[PDB]
């Protein structure tokens, strides 16, 4: 998982970000990101 002398995960979840490189998952609540998005402009 991190294989260092650290501890916790307040770290992996910003630099994941960067290191994520192979777009190939789907997801449920990702259509209503954008469903919800909409109304985040005016609602």
């Amino acid at each position: 998982s991190k294989l260092e002398g650290s501890e916790d995960s307040l770290y992996s979840d910003y630099v994941d970000v960067f290191y994520n490189t192979k777009p190939y998952k789907h997801r449920d609540d990702r259509l209503l990101q954008a469903l919800m998005d909409i109304l985040n402009e005016e609602n």
